[PDB]
Order: C-alpha cells, then sequence, then structure tokens
C-alpha cells in the first residue's frame, strides 16, 4: 500500500497536539475530497495510548465484525458532524469536544488501530 492502514487511521483520527476546528481539520485531513464525510472523530490522546486500546475490552464493531476494542479509560475527543445539509464543495461542520470511551477496530502485526468505530459515554 501507498498509504498504510495505520497511517490512514492517524490521518483521519489523531490530533494529540490540539468553532472552525472541524471545518479546517476535515479539509486538511482529506475528508472533504469530492464528498463531505458526514461524521468523523478526532482523538486528543497520545498515539501510544490509542494504540493500546487494541489490547483492552473486546467488543463487536458497528459493522458486526469482531475486531473492535473499547478503551478502559475515557479520552478527550472531538466529533465533527456535517451540518445544514451542506454538500461538496461547501462542507460545513459542527465541532463537539467531549470525553468518552473510544472503540477502535484493530488489525495487522503489530496489531494496531485501523478504524475509529464509535465512542461510548
Amino acid at each position: 500500500m501507498k498509504e498504510s492502514a495505520a497511517a490512514k487511521f492517524e490521518r483521519q483520527h489523531m490530533d494529540s497536539g490540539n468553532s472552525t476546528y472541524c471545518n479546517q481539520m476535515m479539509r486538511r485531513r482529506n475528508m472533504t475530497q469530492g464528498r463531505c464525510k458526514p461524521v468523523n472523530t478526532f482523538v486528543h490522546e497520545s498515539l501510544v495510548d490509542v494504540q493500546n486500546v487494541c489490547f483492552q475490552e473486546k467488543v463487536t464493531c458497528k459493522n458486526g465484525q469482531g475486531n473492535c476494542y473499547k478503551s478502559n479509560s475515557s479520552m478527550h475527543i472531538t466529533d465533527c458532524r456535517l451540518t445544514n445539509g451542506s454538500r461538496y464543495p461547501n462542507c460545513a461542520y459542527r465541532t463537539s469536544p467531549k470525553e468518552r470511551h473510544i472503540i477502535v477496530a484493530c488489525e495487522g502485526s503489530p496489531y494496531v488501530p485501523v478504524h475509529f468505530d464509535a465512542s461510548v459515554e
């Protein structure tokens, strides 16, 4: 692959360094390329903490596959949600910071996060 699954996950979902946050980040992370990705979550924890979720609580994924893991700890995340029926090329998002357990799908060797599945209160 030209972009590994792990690299794709970092691009789509990690932002440990940090109203218009989602508008900027969805665009800069290539999630408004010809289509506005409707929902996307960014995680503000270290990549090592997120990678370690792959050894936490096994749970079923939203698509029904079994390789999803729910974090034992709550994490600082931001949800970006497409708003006002906006369409490419004018994607507008709402920014929602919160603290939730995250659920990720993991794959490979080493076994690392490849998809952000959901968050749980």
